[PDB]
């Protein structure tokens, strides 16, 4: 069976989509002037000791509040205090909002005989999530749809989103509730009260980390379906199957490929000795494709397994919004098969992807009634 990489042309330069092996699971690059990490177990080893390997990029060369470029202890306060409204009982309380939301956004395209699935469904989804949780007025959420599409698309615009923002920091002070803004607020990391720099830099993060894998995660899955009939079919008679066919997407189409990392000293990785100051990208991508791990990883299988991939990330940085992600996901594609008896791809309009070397997802999904 034909997979989706070789159907469209899917990263040619992810060897791992098309089969091929790495001649090691560590490699450094002269071109690239950085360690590459293709191995599952060399990931976890990498991914398991943030002290090593630091998620602070500057340190090779702001960034305070942003958990992704934050070490421990910090991190640890600061995840630790956001922790709460990421929980499964979040995911449940927001689920009706997304599932009413969803019905909107199909219902518009209920009638169409073709619709691009990315702009109709996958685009103007993700925003509403993280606005509940930072608690942006419905009436402002309509901007960060505009300024989320518009850093898809390609500085300005998020100019204006980051201005929007220190207000809004601004003006949670002066409302004080028991939200996620209000706890942050009311914040103490390092033993001092968060600015709202820290603030600022934390929404920002939230917003960026919450919408574009998103998307990609609801456009690679319909993608895999359409490649493969047999278990898409089993899909719609069997829904209960849609948690599953989501966590196999994310390791056969990992919306982010690959994670930075940064050596705070020397370092031996399956056998290569790594420097201190240096580069580390941790391909989640090839790592999922790691057969020393998964049982023939070229092959999609939505019955796995259970499916420890890395498209969520391993360790401290483990994705916070992980419930939230596969509640959107399986929201988004259960109504997408109730409202669609038949979707097909357009060869005439084929689907396209983002440039983006480090991810591995559609950008434009254009479908087909019969
Ligand atoms: C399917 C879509 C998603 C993908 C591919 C994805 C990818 C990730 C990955 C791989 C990490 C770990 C990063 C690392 O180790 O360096 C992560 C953490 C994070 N994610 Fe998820 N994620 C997704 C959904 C979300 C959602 C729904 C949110 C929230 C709205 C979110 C916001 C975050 C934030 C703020 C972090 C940083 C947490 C930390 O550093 O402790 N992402 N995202
Ligand atoms: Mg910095
Ligand atoms: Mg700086
Ligand atoms: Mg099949
Ligand atoms: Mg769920």
């Amino acid at each position: 069976m034909t997979t989706p990489a070789e159907r469209w042309g899917i990263h040619p330069e992810h060897f791992w989509l098309y089969g091929r092996r790495p001649r090691q699971m560590v490699e450094f690059d002269e071109k690239m002037n950085a360690w590459n990490v293709y191995g599952y177990a060399e990931a976890i080893e990498v991914l398991g000791d943030p002290g090593t390997f630091s998620s602070h990029m500057s340190r090779l060369l702001f960034t305070e509040g942003d958990l992704l470029q934050t070490d421990p202890p910090d991190h640890r306060e600061l995840r630790k205090l956001v922790s709460h409204a990421f929980t499964p009982k979040v995911v449940a309380e927001l689920e009706p909002r997304i599932t009413a939301l969803t019905q909107e956004l199909l219902d518009a395209v209920a009638d169409r005989d073709t619709f691009d699935l990315m702009t109709a469904l996958a685009y103007p989804l993700p925003v509403t999530v993280v606005a509940e949780l930072l608690s942006i007025p419905s009436a402002d959420r309509h901007l960060f749809e505009g300024w989320m599409t518009e850093i898809v698309h390609s500085m300005a615009p998020m100019r204006k989103m980051l201005e929007y923002l220190r207000e809004h920091a601004a003006e949670c002070r002066r409302r004080p509730r028991g939200d996620l803004m209000g706890k942050l607020i009311e914040a103490e990391v390092d033993g001092r009260r968060l600015t709202d720099n820290h603030i600022v830099n934390f929404a920002k993060m939230l917003l960026i980390a919450g919408y574009l894998t998103t998307t990609m995660l609801i456009g690679n899955t319909v993608l895999c379906l359409d490649s493969y009939p047999e278990q898409a079919a089993r899909v719609r008679a069997d829904r209960s199957l849609i948690p599953g066919l989501l966590e196999e997407s994310m390791r056969f189409l990992s919306p982010v490929a690959a994670t930075y990392r940064a050596t705070t000293r020397d370092v031996e990785v399956a056998g290569q000795r790594l420097s201190a100051d240096q580069m580390v990208m941790v391909w989640f991508g090839a790592a999922n494709r790691d057969a020393r791990q998964f049982a023939e990883p070229e092959l999609f299988d939505m019955t796995r397994g259970p499916n420890p991939h890395l498209g969520f990330g391993r360790g401290i940085h483990f994705c916070l919004g992980g419930p939230l992600a596969r509640m959107e996901g399986r929201v988004a594609l259960d109504h997408l098969l109730d409202r669609f008896p038949e979707l097909y791809t357009d060869p005439e309009r084929p689907p396209t992807f983002m440039p983006g070397f480090d991810t591995t997802g559609v950008s434009s999904l254009p479908l087909r009634t019969s």
